[PDB]
């Protein structure tokens, strides 16, 4: 715990540790939701992780993500060392500088790309699920949640499958550091990997996402190698450590809730709406911003260079946005959330994400309608910039499945 800065009033202190939250045994969303109990102010200072602000409510989270002039994305990760070294494109750039790079990224992950990739997504999902189906069990995290989205990404990026273990390791250090590498070291090693590949595909372009990004136009000129590198690196992080975690929270839920499963079994057309509700309830991202100036925000005095965590996860969990937030209701009339961010840096990968999520649920519920958590397994979660599931052993009766 870092010493309380003089400008922070004592009543605002709430020592939440985003990488190791107190109530994690209750579930990661539950752990973070302690920030929304009535004894916690809308904006608190934690002395954890070097010390930083945390907005706990949708209203503030959205406002802050909209006001980039006060809350710059130049340093979007806690701790400070990580935000300092963070230089991915487009995320580390404030408007309007980021727009040109978002456009370029949309050429590799935008809706049109996702629609043309849907056949491979379905293919891979079906193949993996059918391989699992007669077995009557799986380790969900390593048997599906990882290889499915990750292989689609590697296919899109035209990168070798044998590189997955190295890259997945590196991306996880940036989001959930185990202590072996600082964010800066993880980033530089990912850059080490990408540099020669980017040079080769600028010399001899293929048709893959890296070739497209590394040879695109920004700002009336060719993209530089350095920009290409910083953009491709963020695309790797997106591809390897988002949907990978989210599918496990969803499948854990569905394993544990036969009644919700039955809903989607009986009425498969609901799966898209259900997916969005799962996106709210099992939201998993938490980054933020850095103060560009002294600023009074909702009667709280913030100083230039204060960091503020703005957990995208919390907005949809806020009972001010959704009545009975912890309860899953597929029928929920307005599913309010900021699971995919807010403002100028809205997730670019969210169409790929949704398609992967919806393809997975529809195919799994068709082939393996009835499944459960393996006997006496206790599911443990993990927290960080992106939260996750440690392990998800699942079982089912192969005679109940359909080939
Ligand atoms: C469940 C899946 C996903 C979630 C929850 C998620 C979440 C988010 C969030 C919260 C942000 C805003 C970050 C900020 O403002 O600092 C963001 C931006 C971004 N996401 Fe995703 N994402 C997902 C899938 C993906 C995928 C699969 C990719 C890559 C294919 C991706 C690529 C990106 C990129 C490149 C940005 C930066 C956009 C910009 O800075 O203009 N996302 N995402
Ligand atoms: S109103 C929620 C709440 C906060 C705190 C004061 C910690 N509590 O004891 C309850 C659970 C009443
Ligand atoms: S903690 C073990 C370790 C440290 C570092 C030098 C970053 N590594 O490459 C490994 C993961 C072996
Ligand atoms: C916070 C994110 C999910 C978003 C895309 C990947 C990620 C870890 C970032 O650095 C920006
Ligand atoms: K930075």
């Amino acid at each position: 715990l870092a010493p309380l800065p003089p400008h922070v009033p004592e009543h605002l202190v709430f020592d939440f540790d985003m990488y190791n939250p107190s109530n994690l045994s209750a579930g990661v969303q539950e752990a973070w939701a302690v920030l929304q109990e009535c004894n916690v102010p809308d904006l608190v200072w934690t002395r954890s992780n070097g010390g930083h602000w945390i907005a706990t409510r949708g209203q503030l989270i959205r406002e802050a993500y909209e006001d980039y002039r006060h809350f710059s994305s130049e340093s979007p990760f806690i701790p400070r060392e990580a935000g300092e070294a963070y230089d991915f494109i487009p995320t580390s750039m404030d408007p309007p500088e980021q727009r040109q790079f978002r456009a370029l990224a949309n050429q590799v992950v935008g809706m049109p790309v996702v629609d043309k990739l849907e056949n491979r997504i379905q293919e891979l999902a079906s193949s993996l699920i059918e391989s699992l189906r007669p077995q009557g069990q799986c380790n969900f995290t390593e048997d599906y949640a990882e290889p499915f989205p990750i292989r689609i990404f590697m296919l899109l990026a035209g990168l070798p499958e044998e590189d997955i273990p190295h890259l997945k390791y590196l991306t996880d250090q940036m989001t959930r550091p185990d202590g072996c590498m600082t964010f800066a070291e993880a980033k530089e090693a990912l850059y080490d990997y990408l540099i020669p590949i980017i040079e080769q595909r600028r010399q001899k372009p293929g048709t893959d996402a890296i070739s497209i990004v590394a040879n695109g136009q920004v700002n009336g000129r060719p993209i530089t190698s350095d920009e290409a590198k910083r953009m491709c690196g963020l695309l790797l992080v997106g591809g390897l450590d988002t949907v990978v975690n989210f599918l496990s929270f969803s499948m854990e839920f569905l394993a544990k809730s036969p009644e919700h499963r039955q809903e989607l079994i009986e009425r498969p057309e609901r799966i898209p709406a259900a997916s969005e509700e799962l996106l709210r309830r099992f939201s998993l991202v938490a980054d933020g911003r850095i103060l560009t100036s002294d600023y009074e925000f909702h009667g709280v005095q913030l100083k230039k260079g204060d960091q503020i965590l703005l957990p995208q996860m919390l907005s949809g969990l806020d009972e001010r946005e959704n009545a009975a937030p912890m309860h899953v209701d597929f029928s929920r009339q307005k599913v309010s959330h900021t699971t995919f961010g807010h403002g100028s840096h809205l997730c670019l990968g969210q169409h790929l994400a949704r398609r992967e999520i919806i393809v997975t649920l529809k195919e799994w519920l068709t082939r393996i309608p009835d499944f459960s958590i393996a006997p006496g397994a206790q599911i443990q979660h993990k927290s960080g910039i992106v939260s996750g599931v440690q392990a998800l052993p699942l079982v089912w009766d192969p005679a109940t499945t359909k080939a």
